[PDB]
């Protein structure tokens, strides 16, 4: 019957400030000021690779080196990572009710980490991240690869995240949606809050 297939940050995890403390780390190996702020409004407007980016051109470094010492730093912030509000409930909520669940993530392997530290790691079927050799989202072929794998029904399989580029994802994979933006995607269902996803599951 039905799957969930999830994004991590934003969706389940909150890893605001254990990127930040990671980028601040980063940012001192490289003797780069750093300001809170400035860096939060440029990650919120733009991406981390955007910085990275930014500085490497900027101050003459090489970016494959900042982001190497960025994914190390962030990995040592694994304690600052929470969970977003209402995930524990959803994916115990799902669980019991038989939804076979899923992770696709731009995070590396230690997406693994965070989620058994957590302690919500067991909840998952199979857990793909950046390590995976699937091409990032919104491409579609890690969903095809879970719809084939596992024998998947596109009508009741559903990717959740918070981005539009988490509705493209399940656009271009021919699969359903469930996101906190709006979209004109037929497929997407968008939620205000976690504990809008079990309404979804039942009359109105
Ligand atoms: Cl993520
Ligand atoms: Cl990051
Ligand atoms: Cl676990
Ligand atoms: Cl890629
Ligand atoms: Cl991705
Ligand atoms: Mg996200």
């Amino acid at each position: 019957k039905t799957a969930f297939i999830w994004d991590l940050d934003g969706t389940l995890l909150d890893s605001y400030e254990a990127i930040l403390s990671g980028i601040e780390e980063t940012f001192a190996q490289f003797s780069i000021p750093y300001d809170k702020e400035k860096v939060r409004e440029f990650i919120f407007k733009y991406s981390v690779q955007d910085l990275l980016v930014r500085v490497a051109e900027d101050r003459n470094l090489d970016v494959e080196v900042l982001n190497q010492v960025r994914a190390q730093s962030l990995a040592e912030k694994n304690a600052q990572v929470v969970l977003m509000p209402g995930a524990r409930e959803v994916l115990a909520w799902a669980d019991e009710s038989g939804i076979q669940q899923f992770i696709y993530t731009h995070k590396g392997n230690n997406a693994f980490t965070i989620l058994k530290d957590l302690g919500v790691e067991s909840y998952f079927t199979e857990i793909l991240t950046s390590q995976s050799g699937f091409v990032r989202k919104p491409s579609p072929e890690a969903a095809t690869y879970l719809l084939d794998k596992y024998q998947l029904n596109s009508d009741n399989t559903y990717y959740i995240g918070d981005r539009t580029l988490d509705v493209e994802f399940a656009q271009n994979s021919g699969i359903q949606s469930i996101n906190f933006l709006e979209s004109t995607y037929e497929g997407n269902h968008r939620i205000q809050a976690l504990a809008d996803i079990s309404r979804i599951f039942e009359t109105k």
